[PDB]
């Protein structure tokens, strides 16, 4: 509780102060989160009288906080060298650094505090030490630079004359990264300074041809600058390689040129630049700049999309300026549909092919795409997301380039499958869809607007979900999750359709006529738990991807075998629990009277010795009878009057896998079900 | 090439060049079909007065588009030599034609500052308050609308702006479509005489200076964000500026300028009636060592989805920390994750999502080669989600999908799960995921080439992603060293089938007969044989190897097999049982039927012989039967019929497969 009372030290309220501590109380406790003591709290102040005051009760000037600094490293940054001589005498070292390394001295020169400077320096200062950092920071090559340094980047002209002059300071010196003095100099926004400082470097010997970010030379970053004094003054050095290239390529001219410095240019052109590290009078033509037009002529990437391949190489070809890491260009060869707002254009981020829906800068649904779009780049289902760009006054948000939307997939593979094979394609889409939308839902989100040209299909038939700018929290309204299950349930009767009744038919018929639609009684039965999943809605797709509308035909025949192999069913054992589960109480589906419905031949022919009943359990006793023996030659003939066997007892019986499965559901006999 | 010779020589600026072609023929309405250039164009964006009135002795069309729509005559707004101005206009049917972007003749004038064109096109006609109509796409993102003075006053054009105000009757608060003003552009111009002088001269005409720009920042708000407080000032004249005004991220004017170090432009907005509590601005003052606005102020949620590093990612964002463009990171032990080659990986916040982020120098050869992998990886569904990079301008920050456990501590967290022999299903999830992946990474065109278990990942949902892409390479360099990738694969098909009990780092160190020995099973030895032994799409078939089927999927197959015609009569020279007999050495199941115990044994022959398809046959009859109550007893010494065949046997499984594998009989595998 009354060390609580260290607030009072930045009320500057001294008379409680000296109340606090005869109260009892410790001068050297540290706040646990940053590591704050009072003499340190009191020495950013400036405050003469509270140094005094709790150095007269221990406070310890060497004491460090979590970044490591005393306050005597802190007070060169206050600057006040009257608290420099207060608390003096009581450092061990005047050349101690913090973990970043910066000394009481180097603090002075990054905060221009040149009389506090002045102290340091015949106090023992090492006026050209570099910086020691921690160990983690040392092999990202970080750290080693100089007071000099520090004050060329902050402009502090006057800190580097009386440290070149007065005091010796290496000026070509390097840190850990090979940066110079002079490379910090030409980082300062303020074009006197900067210009000051370079001269004060340049006329004592700082390397000219020095390296910083991306391997640009200081010219180099004069031109980058738009500054053609300091172009003028680095070039009155004889040792300047004016062909020196970046990182990038780029030498000084080929930028100056670029960005339509005609003097600068031409200044580097008189001055025996290479005029062939590109085609220079191509690029100022393009400036309108035809005044260096004049002066200068004195003087395999790959696409992976097919279907806009040809388009990207062009986009590729030509040159565009860029938006941040996007290259994009708007004109009709490039869009790929047409949006809301602003289209979606072909575009390369990070030189990587995408496509580009565009948003007002401020635009409330652009806002929502992103914000949905940033919770799902864990949705496997959901298109990448690679990341969004602005104009200023147009959000650029990039996505993965797909090849066809839903409805075109399905239209050019209309006639893929024989009018009766199984349509495997249906099953892969539909179930991509449950699980991007389930992932969408427990993220927190859901689409709101789902429809066939929203799922998009790429080089590799994967199915993605996409336009999430009417996405919405659902956290704040839950029900509202149960427009995208009914949604699905119109998708689920679209894409069995293979795409033949439009969505728009769709959304305007009621749940019921949906339901008729459906070609068999797996798809009414998924259909149907779609339109009512529950008030629990929780997670009703993830349990849904194992209803059998998802079992290959394989699949549902080696689970009527199983069932049917059970020892009960074979001994038409009545009281047994299987056949309690499958035909219990005394009827109108279409396997009763089954026998009846199976060609004469087979028929007897399968009484390969009562006879088979008409029970449900005997049924299965028979396709599990047929199974084992299809293929044996004494039956050869009746091979051929069943076809492949699982498509037969399906269209013979529409309702038996259902019905199997609905009776053992939840039973011991799941076991039988196939594996999800 | 008659009117590519033309176009030659129209920018050869030989004058007599031109002369002869075009009377020899040449078209002087030719378009490069790129973009639309015709040689009228070329001359007026050259400035070449003599060539332009040739080109129209000849016919040559001022009114001639070029792809974004511009003519001859809109270009020479831009060239600015109003001689050629004179020389088009008697052919031009509108001084205000507008490019498909909206651009006028008059306006490209303005934008590029050529002051006596800008007289010349005023008093013939032009327009001065045409608002710029674009494109369907642009105006629906609100683009567009701009106008002469917006564009003279964004680019500093000093003299421009003035003439626009004061003699052609400019209206000072029109707007755009986005309801920026001409203050709006002023105040965006780099150079501070240009644009102070230039904020003047708006102010004093009508611009409303409570408008809206970029990110909903007032004109106060980009002007102390310009550090510049002669603008301030200027602004800070108009009683009704509304100074507490707020921005898009709910910032006001005075709060940015504490937060910038601005001494004096606060001292300034606080004396102005700005509303001094909208954050804590004494704590910002004085994080910023600035003791001087302490001393003025002296006188008047985020839900982390990690739980491994949750508490840690709730402490990082409550905390204030300068951002490295889209991240937010602390170097500080509490947030570190681990140690790399090279800086660390550190929590950090990468547009308000946490991630993990990998650190290298700025110019590093190993930050390249990782960045390109992440890069081309975005598709791969088990390579870890790549946020993006920041440079610090000497740190390259990669940041990542932020995983709970690597492969080595989540085997180890697991370990205490199965029982000693039970059917390890979950090494069969995580090796095909790293199998999807590293087959994925390979189509990509990389190799991972440090595969290791601390370079594999599991996330909070218990599936698996790769990571370290540092040592990464384009592979078409080297072709061989992808079989760096399917060695390391083989020793962590090992290393996660022994569930993590064997170091990886023992199993570097062992012979591959040594690892091969050293395998618990037949269909363990196999796959890594082909790992070690391949044939460059070799991993995704491998997927369909034995290994990966479950033990019912394997009784499944020999129940089938063990049921196909020719078998079950043993049709000596049938196909199925000529391929199932060789040369080979001699397998556990020769001479079966003295391993299975005397009474099963006997029960079943109411002529098995050491035929292996009579073994399949066995196993394909006891599989339909063993359920039935006759059969309880003999259901008691066999157990589970899968794994008994599996340990009676060791190399069944494999030795059916390799004889099936590219057969027609390969239909009984299970569905892969
Ligand atoms: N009286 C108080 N009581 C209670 N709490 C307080 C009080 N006062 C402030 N707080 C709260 O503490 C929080 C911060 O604690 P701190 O200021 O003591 O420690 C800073 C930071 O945490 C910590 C590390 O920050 P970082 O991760 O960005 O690390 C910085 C950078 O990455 C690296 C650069 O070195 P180099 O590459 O140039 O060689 O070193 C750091 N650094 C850069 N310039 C520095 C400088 N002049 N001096 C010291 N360190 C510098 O060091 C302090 N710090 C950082 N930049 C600073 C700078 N320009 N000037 C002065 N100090 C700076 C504050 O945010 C605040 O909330
Ligand atoms: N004589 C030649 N013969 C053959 N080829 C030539 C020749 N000269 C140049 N080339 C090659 O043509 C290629 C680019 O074509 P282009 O310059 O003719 O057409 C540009 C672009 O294509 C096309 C669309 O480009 P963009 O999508 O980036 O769109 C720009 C902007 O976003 C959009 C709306 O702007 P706003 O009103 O919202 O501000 O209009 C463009 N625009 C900007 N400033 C413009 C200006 N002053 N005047 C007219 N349009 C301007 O418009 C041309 N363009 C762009 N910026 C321009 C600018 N500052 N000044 C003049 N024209 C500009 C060049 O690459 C070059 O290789
Ligand atoms: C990635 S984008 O989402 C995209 S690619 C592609 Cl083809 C289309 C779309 C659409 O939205 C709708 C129009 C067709
Ligand atoms: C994306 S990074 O690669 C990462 S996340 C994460 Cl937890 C760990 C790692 C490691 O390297 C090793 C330590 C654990």
């Amino acid at each position: 509780l009354e060390e609580m009372l260290t607030q009072a030290v930045q009320e500057a309220d001294i008379e409680q102060v000296r109340q606090l501590l005869e109260r009892g109380a410790d001068a050297n406790f540290q706040e646990e989160e940053w590591g704050w003591s009072p003499l340190h709290s009191a020495v950013q102040m400036d405050s003469e009288d509270l140094v005094a005051l709790l150095l007269k009760h221990g406070a310890d000037p060497c004491l460090r906080k979590r970044n490591g600094a005393t306050p005597f490293i802190i007070a060169g940054i206050t600057g006040n060298v009257r608290l420099l001589q207060l608390l003096l005498p009581n450092v061990e070292d005047v050349n101690e650094c913090d973990v970043n390394g910066f000394t009481a001295f180097m603090e002075a020169a990054v905060y221009g505090r040149v009389e506090a400077l002045r102290f340091l320096y015949e106090n023992g200062a090492d006026v050209n030490m570099h910086r020691k950092t921690k160990q983690d920071q040392e092999r990202i090559r970080k750290g080693g630079a100089t007071a000099l340094m520090d004050a060329a980047e902050k402009g502090h002209v006057g800190v580097v004359t009386i440290l070149l002059h007065a005091m010796k300071a290496e000026v070509d010196a390097r840190d850990n990264m090979g940066r110079n003095a002079l490379v910090y100099a030409l980082l300062n926004p303020d074009d006197g300074k900067a210009k000051a400082i370079t001269r004060l470097l340049l006329d004592h010997g700082a390397d000219v041809n020095v390296r910083g970010e991306g391997s640009k030379t200081p010219l180099i970053l004069a031109v980058e600058r738009k500054n053609l004094d300091l172009v003028q003054m680095l070039l009155e050095q004889e040792q300047i390689e004016v062909n020196d290239t970046d990182r990038e390529g780029k030498t000084a001219l080929l930028l100056a040129v670029e960005l339509r410095l005609e003097e600068i240019a031409k200044l580097l052109c008189h001055r025996g630049a290479s005029t062939n590290c590109g085609d220079l009078v191509a690029i100022a033509r393009r400036n309108y700049d035809s005044d260096l037009v004049k002066f200068l002529r004195l003087h395999n990437w790959k696409p992976q999309s097919s279907r806009w391949g040809e388009a990207l190489k062009h986009l590729h070809r030509i040159w565009r300026p860029m938006i941040g890491k996007l290259k994009i260009f708007i004109d009709e060869e490039y869009k790929i549909a047409d949006t809301a707002e602003g289209g979606i254009y072909l575009g390369l981020y990070e030189d990587q092919e995408v496509a580009v829906k565009r948003f007002s800068e401020g635009s409330t649904r652009g806002q929502q795409e992103v914000s949905c779009l940033q919770s799902s780049r864990a949705n496997d289902n959901v298109v990448t997301f690679y990341g969004s760009e602005s104009d200023g006054s147009c959000l650029h948000v990039c996505l993965a380039l797909c090849e066809y939307t839903l409805q075109e997939h399905l239209a050019n593979h209309r006639g893929d499958a024989v009018p009766n094979e199984e349509d495997e394609s249906a099953r892969n889409i539909l179930s991509s869809l449950f699980k991007a939308i389930g992932e969408l839902h427990r993220s927190g989100y859901s689409h709101q607007d789902l429809q066939p040209q929203n799922i998009l299909i790429d080089s590799k038939n994967g199915t993605f979900l996409a336009d999430f700018d009417k996405s919405i929290k659902w956290a704040e309204d839950p029900q509202k999750i149960k427009r995208d299950l009914e949604a699905l349930g119109l998708l689920v009767l679209y894409v069995v359709k293979k795409g033949d009744i439009s969505f728009e038919t769709l959304k305007n018929q009621s749940f019921e006529e949906v339901i008729q639609g459906s070609p068999d009684e797996e798809t009414r039965d998924l259909i149907h738990h779609l339109f009512h999943p529950g008030d629990n809605v929780e997670d009703r797709l993830s349990s849904l991807l194992a209803h059998p509308f998802f079992w290959s035909w394989e699949s549902r025949y080696r689970t009527l075998r199983d069932v049917g192999n059970e020892s009960d069913i074979k001994t038409r054992n009545q009281n047994s629990r299987i056949l309690q589960l499958l035909q219990p109480g005394t009827l109108s589906t279409s396997f009763a009277q089954w026998t009846t419905k199976i060609d004469s031949f087979v028929m007897e022919e399968m009484n390969a010795y009562n006879l088979y009943q008409d029970t449900l359990g005997d049924l299965l006793k028979f396709i599990r009878n047929l199974g084992e023996h299809i293929n044996e030659q004494k039956n050869k003939k009746m091979k051929s009057i069943i076809g492949e066997p699982s498509q037969y007892f399906q269209e013979k019986f529409p309702d038996l896998v259902m019905y199997v499965y609905t009776k053992l559901q939840n039973t011991e006999y799941m076991k039988h079900f196939p594996k999800t």
